[PDB]
């Protein structure tokens, strides 16, 4: 029927997300006021948050995107992933802001962060809509965080279950029958 | 020292874009009620509109993205472009909805539509925020359109000038001094 | 984590027999190069190899093709369902130049089901190639899952578990200078 | 006559019907027979050096393909092949080596012995970027084999572990090396006539 028919509970409402994005955007705009950073999202989950975040960030910036895929074993050990789409511009000397939907193990993100430092970024910071710090497999701290969630079992606003639900305007938890 | 100071005039306000996105999403949700389409955005310019449109599209769908680059002359004459990032899933038998920020010549978008048909898509439809039909170099009509514009000399809500301004939450016209 | 034991093992010990020797491959490559050079007298084709298996053959063939031409490469990967039925694959690396108006020569190590290659040929036709032809070192036409005849063929094979000269078994043996059949013990 | 265009950002190429490559070459610098003898030697050295491990031998497209094919077929040891493709980010690639990855390795680098196979090294900037990318990815070791070397042309410190031939002041094409995408398919390394390139 309707997608709400699959949602057990709304954890973060659209109104709550909108207020947070407004707040974070104002903070990021002030922190990068005299340097046009490169704001980068990792496909696909970061897309909705990145779009609304940046639209509330009143400062000059450039957008870009990466796509990556798992190598399997090395990905779940060091976070190394295969670059499917690299950035359209060089990193050297740039201030990089990685926009993410959620950080859990933090392995792939940590790999990307240190890749950008290898590429001589002037700086690298991270903004994430959701953080689950109890999931860390590496010490990786986001610089800007929307909400801290006790678990990563949620859908909406970029987050998927079998590639669906990313288009929900809120963050929720699925009913058990959907996945089991 | 800030962006709005580079804008001569707002052509479509943020409020007009939100109302339009709301309307378009309700139409698209109805049209695709039965089957879960694959909604595709071509990076980078389609991202903000795609995020906000799909958030307002209350139906089951899958999101995906493509990245392409110019080959030079064939791109300008046939629309043929290099695929830098192909879809994550196969096209055969799927209903495809391409989400675009603006259609002008329509050459590349047409190359992509007919590629998806070569790949045996069940159907291919297009939703664009902006359309400039006077600019066409191929017969390509969008199925869903936000606003009809004159000229592609506009920035904001995905549209850039030298990679900047895409993060404005409205569509505007730059002051002549910005681009000389 | 990973420990490797090769001891004094040599690849030839894994080979039951040499099916197509280096000498045989080189004589056929020389003939094919002369025929292609004559056929493409009037054009400069875009010769494309699909990574990884086509590489050794493509290098030797083109070195024996005395005519102007350009080289390019593609990389693709399976979608897991439409790949087995339609040949549709994900493009991981597209060509570095446009196909429009070019005479395309696809260089392959082996054609078996032919599904992916059939997909690529008609993609290049959609992209307005002036012509598309295929040269394959080996052909296993009994494996076909679609109607696809290569324009130039080195050898007909039927065998299972063939390796060498770009053909692999679990990513090994591509660097052999001949085409061999593996001992059954190697793959049990 | 015949013509075509290629990228880039476009060039138009016009050929007379009886134009032949060889006549574009002033002299053969390194003959096919010299190359065969060198690959045989290097292949044997490489097989001995990598007797204890299954290396990942990686070619950077497009130029490295012919040498890589011939060298590896003379390298009688267990190994895996892979390929990368890269693009320039413009003037910044020219000064730092940083390039856009268009095709990454099909397998992970962590813990692997990587052997990069190149056609020529001159400034060394891009290769150096790739070597240290693999070290960032925790390669067990990274070594380089190049057919041709111009070591006084370096803009970064990078010594190739294995080198076929050192090239002097000559504009070379063939055996993977191009001029405007032509000549890669010559079975030798030739000195291109000044008239061809100005
Ligand atoms: O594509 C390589 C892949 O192919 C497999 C399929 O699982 O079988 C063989 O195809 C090889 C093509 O390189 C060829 O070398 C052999 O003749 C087949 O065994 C697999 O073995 C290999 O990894
Ligand atoms: O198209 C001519 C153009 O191609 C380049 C880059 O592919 O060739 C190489 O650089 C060397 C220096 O000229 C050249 O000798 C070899 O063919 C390639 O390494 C570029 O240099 C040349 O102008
Ligand atoms: O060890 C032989 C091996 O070394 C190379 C460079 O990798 O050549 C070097 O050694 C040669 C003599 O052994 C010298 O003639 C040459 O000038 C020097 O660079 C390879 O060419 C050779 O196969």
């Amino acid at each position: 029927a309707m997608m709400n028919q699959d949602i057990e509970k709304v954890l973060i409402s659209e109104e709550q997300i909108q207020e947070k994005v407004l707040e974070l955007g104002a903070i990021i705009a002030e922190d990068y006021k005299n340097t046009v950073p490169l704001a980068i999202g990792v496909l696909k989950g970061a897309m909705p948050f990145m779009a609304d975040l940046l639209k509330r960030t009143d400062t000059y910036l450039e957008m870009d995107f990466m796509a990556v895929s798992s190598y399997g074993h090395s990905t779940v050990s060091t976070g190394e992933v295969k670059i499917l789409k690299d950035l359209d511009t060089s990193v050297e000397g740039r201030d990089i802001l990685i926009v993410e939907d959620i950080i859990d193990s933090g392995l792939t993100l940590s790999y990307l962060v240190d890749l950008f430092k290898y590429r001589k970024a002037k700086s690298v910071k991270i903004v994430t809509l959701l953080d689950k710090p109890t999931g860390r497999k590496v010490d990786l701290k986001a610089d800007y965080v929307g909400f801290t969630v006790p678990h990563e079992f949620v859908v909406g606003y970029g987050l998927d279950y079998k590639e669906q639900y990313r288009n929900l305007p809120y963050v929720g938890v699925l009913k058990p029958s959907v996945y089991s």
